């Protein structure tokens, strides 16, 4: 099964200048829940923004040229991602936005983080049908002396 886990600005804003510019803590923490002990499959630019690898999982980075670290794997297509991820159970792809368009047609699920926060950005998460998924958990969070916005969790599930 293939997941996708995303943080939401405003009209769909994922980005900008290769970076998040906000500052959720609690969204981090539900990023580390759901991804910790699974594979998690990203592109170049994402593997670029984090700059480092993600502890407790398998990162595997997708990109046309050849790695230049062999902390994570390195593939050339989305087929090879996902046969590199091997027989588990749940398969996350944590962006960037030209990935997600890729998985999202084999996705079913999205987990989705929608921050009320108004964000220029050059980058945006796909538009998905909404008519196609069912929303299966939702959480809304005020802001707090730690989150400065508030934030809603939403998992979806194909139908
Ligand atoms: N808010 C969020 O949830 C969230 C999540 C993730 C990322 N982001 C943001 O998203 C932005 C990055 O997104 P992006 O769309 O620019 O880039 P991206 O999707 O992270 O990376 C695109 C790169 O991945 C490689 N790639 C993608 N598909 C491929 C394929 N089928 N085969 C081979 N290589 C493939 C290519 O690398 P090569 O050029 O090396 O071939 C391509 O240039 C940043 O601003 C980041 O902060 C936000
Ligand atoms: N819900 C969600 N929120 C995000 O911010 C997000 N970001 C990305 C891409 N960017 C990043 C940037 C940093 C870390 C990161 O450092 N995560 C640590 C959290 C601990 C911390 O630095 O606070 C991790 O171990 O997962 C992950 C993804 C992908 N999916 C997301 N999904
Ligand atoms: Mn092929
Ligand atoms: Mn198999
Ligand atoms: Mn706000």
């Amino acid at each position: 099964m293939i997941s996708l886990i995303a943080a939401l600005a405003v009209d769909r804003v994922i980005g900008m200048e290769n970076a998040m510019p906000w500052n959720l803590p609690a969204d981090l923490a539900w990023f580390k829940r759901n991804t910790l002990n699974k594979p998690v499959i990203m592109g170049r630019h994402t593997w670029e923004s984090i700059g480092r690898p993600l502890p407790g999982r398998k990162n595997i980075i997708l990109s046309s040229q050849p790695g230049t670290d062999d902390r994570v794997t390195w593939v050339k297509s989305v087929d090879e991602a996902i046969a590199a991820c091997g027989d588990v159970p749940e398969i996350m792809v944590i962006g960037g936005g030209r990935v997600y368009e890729q998985f999202l047609p084999k996705a079913q699920k999205l987990y989705l983080t929608h921050i009320d926060a108004e964000v220029e950005g050059d980058t945006h998460f796909p538009d998905y049908e909404p008519d196609d998924w069912e929303s299966v958990f939702s959480e809304f969070h005020d802001a707090d002396a730690q989150n400065s916005h508030s934030y809603c969790f939403e998992i979806l599930e194909r139908r």
